[PDB]
């Protein structure tokens, strides 16, 4: 009773290790198939582009060149416009950008565009993180419970009105539907659709934005603050605005996704019981 | 009926406005060094190479640019690693899908690997919560009887988490990521830090900076990253309750102060 349920613990943790281990197999023979044509089609036209501009140029230091590219791949970690003209450049950490960064920071997003280089900057980081996570995910929370039951008011005049004949168990699947329609209207597509008409990213890059931030995976290579088009500032403000309440949005879908994950669990646990039952033995 | 979210975010403000304000106080210097450098070794290589001219440095420089949007990747080994960047949230971002199917994949590979990836975490955090609870009933019987009282060892065994689990979970997997990807002591823990708190920025990675790991080392790192993000998921929930504490501490210290205040500015 007391560590023999234990036992029936380990057993549920192992067989949950191993179909993370065939999704993340699954995952990876899925994007190198989807990467790798993509890979070696730059990877053969950038040293075409090498033996262009070695043998046009033999007074360049032939093997030097990738002392100097290495040198802007140095460059290219930090923040830079390196050209003849344009010598004066912007700040990636102005009074505005280390805000954004701070909102990397605590909410684990971590775009990685702007990373800090001072070995004083990093242990701040240590310590801005290891507080500042804890900090925000109590407002994380907070709104979270705010949508959470502006909700429902929102959905209390939705469950009478659909109060027909011949209706309560069968009504939690339509508001929940409701949920997710009004929701990725308003935290997903009509941001992306702004960003789309602001930084000028098509269709998909802006839903895999939304996404990749929200779901904080946060890769970078698409971020909203990060290029120097215009940059209203009544622009950067609403982007971490809409991550805070966007990633509470998530924060249900993705624990929904969840349940949905625990049910098809539980049938497809009791349908391998049926089959390797029945069937003439 | 109260709402309590309010105060909560701007405390949540302000210590985005002190930690942005020190922030660029911190690399705004060497972002200036740097950038200042770049430029004398921009007419290092101007003068020192007559060769090349104003207008060809900068075609080249622009397919170095055309190169950050690519640059062996996306291995059998690669994709697998990206996988675990993708479900964990973790997400380094050094190598990222460029192919529209990718994309849409990743968005599908996230929505569902995310939840799949909470319970498996959710599953080994049940274990090491249970397997550090065999290590301190052992440790809550040998001196408990003796002097000090049990509230008062609340505090003791919840010190031997936090120091045995810093040692398992940050010093040690630091310590062999410095002697073998040859980073320095700080870059090590800094880079146990991003990775366990899920924020990954992806300056430093376990599996970038290809030319000297073996194959008995990329299992281990994302082995290693299933149990640490469970050790800080414990750790940083209680930093959590420690605010909570402070919160409520203060939260009635100021009410201690309001009433007397209030209760002397009544009486006139
Ligand atoms: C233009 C980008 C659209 C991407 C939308 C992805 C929607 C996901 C649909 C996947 C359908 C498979 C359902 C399997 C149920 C377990
Ligand atoms: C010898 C260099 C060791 C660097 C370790 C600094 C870590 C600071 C963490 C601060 C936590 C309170
Ligand atoms: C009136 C309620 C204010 C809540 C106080 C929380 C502030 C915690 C600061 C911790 C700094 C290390
Ligand atoms: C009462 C409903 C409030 C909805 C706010 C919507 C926020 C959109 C963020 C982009
Ligand atoms: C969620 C689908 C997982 C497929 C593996 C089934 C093993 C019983
Ligand atoms: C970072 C410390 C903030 C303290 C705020 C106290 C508000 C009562
Ligand atoms: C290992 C460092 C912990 C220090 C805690 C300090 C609490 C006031
Ligand atoms: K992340
Ligand atoms: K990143
Ligand atoms: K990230
Ligand atoms: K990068
Ligand atoms: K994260
Ligand atoms: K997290």
């Amino acid at each position: 009773s007391d560590s023999a349920i234990n036992v029936m613990k380990w057993k549920t943790v192992s067989t949950i290790f191993l179909v993370v281990v065939l999704y993340l197999i699954i995952g990876a023979t899925v994007f190198k198939a989807l990467e790798q044509p993509q890979e070696i089609s730059q990877r053969t036209t950038i040293v075409i582009q090498r033996e262009k501009f070695l043998r046009a140029h033999p007074c360049v230091s032939d093997q030097e060149l990738d002392e100097l590219i290495q040198q802007i791949v140095a460059a290219i970690n930090a923040g830079i416009i390196p050209l003849g003209a344009s010598s004066n450049q912007v700040s990636h950490w102005d009074l505005g950008s280390s805000f954004f960064f701070a909102g990397t920071v605590i909410t684990t997003i971590g775009f990685g565009n702007i990373s800090p280089r001072t070995e004083g900057g990093k242990i701040f980081c240590i310590i801005y993180a290891l507080l500042g996570i804890p900090l925000f995910g109590f407002l994380l929370a907070g709104v979270g419970d705010q949508l959470g039951t502006i909700f429902g008011k929102g959905i209390a005049k939705v469950e009478d009105t659909f109060i027909k004949w011949n209706v309560q168990t069968k009504i939690r699947i339509i508001s929940t539907i409701i949920f997710i329609l009004f929701g990725c209207v308003l935290f997903v597509a009509l941001p992306a659709v702004i960003f789309k008409h602001i930084e000028g990213w098509s269709a998909l890059d802006a839903i895999y934005f939304v996404v990749i931030t929200l779901t904080t995976i946060g890769f970078g290579d698409y971020v909203a603050g990060g290029s120097d088009i215009e940059y209203l500032d009544f622009y950067k403000p609403v982007v971490w605005f809409w991550i805070l309440v966007g990633l509470a949005y998530f924060a249900a879908v993705l624990s929904m996704i969840g349940d949905w994950l625990r049910v098809i669990a539980k049938k497809t646990k009791e349908a391998v019981g049926e089959f390797r039952a029945h069937a003439a033995e």
